[PDB]
DNA sequence: GGTAGACTCGGACGC
DNA sequence: GCGTCCGAGCTAC
């Protein structure tokens, strides 16, 4: 999922688990557990803790417990559901947190690409995978000034810049392509080549792109060969920053 | 230490 | 039977 869908998972999952106490943690694919590296230590430390909250940083979910935080990344196929311990698990269920009320938080992931890290809450933000993560795109911490500073200092492409998770949290191939289209900026443009006006432009469209999706329709992503929705020019697809990049050669400069 | 590119997690899938 | 592919987020010069 992208940032907006992760926010939806966060918002909807929370009431379904808040105040529940973990009685057991069952792990069927230990490779998903990245910290502690020993999945048995992972399971043992969580037993007895109560879920107190659920936050999101970038595309990471942060489950807040009594002492620990559980940092979870769904990657492509990761999904959480809450269900009764009396019912058969669904396929590709790799981790299950059993609560004292007979309900379970189940983690499914056909790809097995998702990750889980557990640390004392006060440490989570300075350890992998959260350490270094850039500001939230919808927060005042992410500002034109911040973007300009990273842009001027680098030599790489504007697309590469926006894909950098230290620059801003949760911008993937898709939202980068769309934001650049709406700001009228070619993705292969050197970040340093952008004018102040262009920076403000890009920042404003990045926020609008993420923001509209979080609250509530693509221009370029995947649409190569189709007419641009603003000028009718065929959308193109190339490689920029070792990525498949979608753009309109007329709207974007 | 900036940064391009490799790397990684499985397993699907088409030759 | 082996390369090619998903793509978000360690390593060499
Ligand atoms: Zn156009």
């Amino acid at each position: 999922p992208e940032l907006p869908e992760v926010e939806t998972i966060r918002r909807t999952l929370l009431p379904l688990i808040v105040g529940k106490t973990i009685e057991d943690v069952r792990i069927f694919w230990p490779n998903i557990i990245r910290h502690p590296r020993d999945s048995e230590a992972f399971a043992a430390r969580m037993i007895g803790q109560t879920v107190r909250g659920l936050e999101r940083r970038g595309k990471f979910l942060k489950f807040l417990l009594d002492r620990d935080a559980l940092i979870s990344h769904l990657r492509m196929e990761g999904r959480y559901a809450v269900a009764s311990a009396l019912e058969p698990l669904e396929p590709h269920t790799h981790v299950v947190f059993c609560f004292t009320d007979g309900s379970e938080l189940r983690y499914r992931d056909v790809a097995k690409f998702g990750t889980m890290h557990v640390y004392a809450k006060e440490e989570a933000d300075r350890r992998p995978p959260l350490a270094e993560l850039g500001p939230e795109p919808l927060s005042p911490a992410f500002s034109p000034a911040v973007l300009a500073e990273r842009a001027v200092k680098t030599k790489r492409s504007v697309k590469a810049l926006l894909l950098d998770c230290t620059v801003v949290a949760g911008f993937g191939n898709i939202y980068v392509d769309e934001s650049l289209f709406r700001a009228g900026i070619l993705p292969g443009r050197p970040a340093a080549s952008l004018s102040s006006k262009e920076i403000e432009r890009l920042h404003e469209e990045m926020v609008a792109t993420i923001g509209e999706a979080v609250m509530k329709h693509l221009y370029v992503y995947g649409r190569q060969g189709n007419p641009c929705k603003r000028c009718g020019t065929p959308i193109e697809k190339t490689v920029v920053a070792g990525r498949g990049t979608h753009y309109c050669p007329r709207c974007q400069r």
